[PDB]
């Protein structure tokens, strides 16, 4: 099975996420391809995978605003190749917001509306993932049995 976990993080918290979520599915024997959404080329990104993982933290105050890198992968999803895949979203936010991990909800919508299909509800973490480790794994568990 090859997964691919793509993730927007400013101050590497849903970084932190996606590294521990990729080394969850590896451990299991999934063939992983994590990427900075910094770095990616959106047209195609989720073709061969078999799962893809998109992470992203929650940015504003009254307005939901995804993390920075994400953006213009979020308003290039339509290019990615999304349509009859499996699917997850995960995300650090902070609870006390207004829109807690808006982000997730937005890209989950979007991927739903692509006919992508989500496997398992979004991991929402408030507060340091570090210390939600355990629902992480969890999360990251459920999701392969998900498939
Ligand atoms: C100015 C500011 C605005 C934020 N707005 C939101 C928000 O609207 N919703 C939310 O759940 N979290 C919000 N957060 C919390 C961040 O999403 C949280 O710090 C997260 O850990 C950052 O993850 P990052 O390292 O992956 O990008 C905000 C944080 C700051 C500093």
């Amino acid at each position: 099975a090859k997964a691919l976990i793509v993730y927007g993080s400013t101050t590497g918290n849903t970084e932190y996420t996606a590294e521990t979520i990729a080394r969850e599915l590896a451990d299991a024997g999934y063939e992983v391809d994590s990427r900075d959404a910094a770095s990616v080329e959106a047209g195609g990104l989720f073709e061969g995978f078999d799962l893809v993982l998109l992470g992203c933290s929650t940015w504003g105050d009254d307005c939901i605003e995804l993390q920075d890198d994400f953006i213009p992968l979020f308003d290039s999803l339509e290019e990615t190749g999304a349509q009859g895949r499996k699917v997850a979203c995960f995300g650090c936010g902070d609870s006390s917001y207004e829109y807690f991990c808006g982000a997730v909800d937005a890209i989950e919508e979007k991927l739903k509306n692509l006919g992508a299909e989500i496997v398992q509800d979004g991991l929402r973490i408030d507060g340091d993932p570090r210390a939600a480790r355990d629902d992480i794994v969890g999360w990251a568990h459920d999701v392969r049995g998900a498939i």
